[PDB]
């Protein structure tokens, strides 16, 4: 709980950073991307991108912790290999260190994002989400494993 | 061999079936579950499940040898108390009466089932398997004993 939850996927067990692999008909509404890792006792940065394809031309999220300056989040969108405007999260919700489960939920409108079951950002679309076929995740952090849930 | 083989945890020594026991920690890669047991001479179905809590609702790998129609087996997944779609390997590697040696081994991206040393079928997780703490037993079935072992 609180909601009834279905592999949409088999999960990536144990993958090894900096990984890249395949979100299997892209992603789809209602679908929770689910992290569970640990943040490096010596973080500077870490990055989860949601892209099409394997280039990282077009990234629909950009998810970037920054253990700097005090410790904030950026948000963005990657399109023909260009940033756009960032949305920075003045808050670190990451500890060096720390294990962390890092959860992403698509509704039609925004990812919402969890950080240890706790509400963190919401980051607007953009860009249509169901064109994300691929999770790369990249910098300072280790995986156990990520998951792939939906309600139905 | 051809490996060598190390206590995960103390066998369950002449367990009584229906047999439902702890599986300490969890599953975890690399750990193999063996059941050394006897069919019985009458038997229609036995099942070994592999799932999270006593409940039964969530059952990683539910594994359904079926004296039924030739001799088939039943490999599934059970989520929230519902089944996915079947796995029918169409042979049946048990005889009636006749004692078995039942090996289960956790790989990373899939089980593999061995029965009396020789390869039976895989089974891809659908599920993550370090959430698995439970074994249960059931059916036309004897068992004298199971080991948990691993390669560390």
């Amino acid at each position: 709980g609180s909601m009834a939850l279905f592999s949409a996927q088999s999960p990536y067990i144990n993958p090894i950073i900096p990984f890249t692999g395949p979100i299997q008909g892209g992603l789809q509404e209602g679908l929770q991307v689910t992290l569970q890792g640990t943040t490096k006792s010596f973080a500077q940065r870490f990055v989860v991108n949601f892209q099409n394809s394997f280039n990282g031309n077009d990234i629909a999220f950009h998810f970037n912790p920054r253990f700097e300056e005090g410790g904030y989040v950026v948000c963005n969108t990657k399109q023909n290999g260009q940033w756009g405007p960032e949305e920075r999260k003045m808050q670190m919700p990451f500890q060096k260190g720390m294990p962390f489960e890092l959860c992403f939920l698509v509704q039609r409108s925004e990812f919402k994002v969890m950080v240890n079951k706790k509400f963190f950002v919401q980051y607007q679309h953009r860009v249509p989400y169901h064109l994300v076929d691929t999770i790369a995740v990249s910098g300072c952090l280790k995986l156990s494993f990520i998951t792939f849930q939906t309600q139905n």
